[PDB]
């Protein structure tokens, strides 16, 4: 009886195994655009992905991760609200059964069809497992997906998903350039929060871009053909793998822009 996204093991249950689920800095949150304050002190954001080394794509039973070589400073995030250097380790998405839901963050209670998380860890903690134990251990870059025009830079991901249909399957996934998943603008909101899946650790500086990327109906339909189950288990489509908005509590969402 492991955590997941069903009726019996979904987000409303997680607090029983992971009591931090009801903590003071949980994610995701609703971004109230009228309440978020421009912070002129935010340094410019630096996304340096030119040397990124992708290795593998993995269905982990909750989502699929595109994993990077993080054994040196290649692909890094710096600036914005961050002190120091954060190394890209993986990206993944959350998505819906229908185009009207799927994002974890919301904007004035609007849900997007999906949300991309580019996960980075603070190099001053030496490894990812040490970084998740620290309040400034991770920086997750969150990007909304809406359905419209295809995202050309996403199609290499869409085309390998047939090869990792079920939980525990992986495939080689070299030379993928995550710059092809970015919108034009790097304007963002930022707040202190958590991982959005168990173990729900309060270790994340969230950086959520205001400009969504557009993906096609056919691209998101291929995400929804993935399976939560393992091979030779009953088929359960990998859809609605999102946690809903959590209470903001004693936090302020800061805007990088006027
Ligand atoms: N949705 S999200 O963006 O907030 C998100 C991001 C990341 C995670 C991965 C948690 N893994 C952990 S805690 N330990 C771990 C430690 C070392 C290694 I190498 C692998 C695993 C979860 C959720
Ligand atoms: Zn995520």
């Amino acid at each position: 009886h492991h955590w997941g996204y069903g009726k019996h093991n979904g987000p409303e249950h997680w607090h029983k195994d992971f009591p931090i689920a009801k903590g003071e800095r949980q994610s995701p949150v609703d971004i109230d655009t009228h309440t978020a304050k421009y912070d002129p002190s935010l340094k410019p954001l630096s996304v340096s992905y030119d040397q990124a080394t992708s290795l593998r794509i993995l269905n982990n039973g909750h989502a699929f991760n595109v994993e990077f070589d993080d054994s040196q400073d290649k692909a890094v995030l710096k600036g914005g609200p961050l002190d120091g250097t954060y190394r890209l380790i993986q990206f993944h998405f959350h998505w819906g059964s229908l185009d009207g839901q799927g994002s974890e963050h919301t904007v004035d209670k609007k849900k997007y069809a999906a949300e991309l998380h580019l996960v980075h860890w603070n190099t001053k903690y030496g490894d990812f497992g040490k970084a998740v134990q620290q309040p400034d251990g991770l920086a997750v870059l969150g990007i909304f997906l809406k359905v419209g025009s295809a995202k050309p830079g996403l199609q290499k991901v869409v085309d390998v998903l047939d090869s990792i249909k079920t939980k525990g399957k992986s495939a080689d996934f070299t030379n993928f350039d995550p710059r092809g998943l970015l919108p034009e603008s790097l304007d963002y909101w930022t707040y202190p929060g958590s991982l959005t899946t168990p173990p729900l650790l309060e270790c994340v500086t969230w950086i959520v871009l205001k400009e969504p990327i557009s993906v096609s109906s056919e691209q998101v339909l291929k995400f929804r053909k993935l399976n939560f189950n393992g091979e030779g288990e009953p088929e359960e489509l990998m859809v609605d793998n999102w946690r809903p908005a959590q209470p903001l509590k004693n936090r302020q969402i800061k805007a990088s822009f006027k």
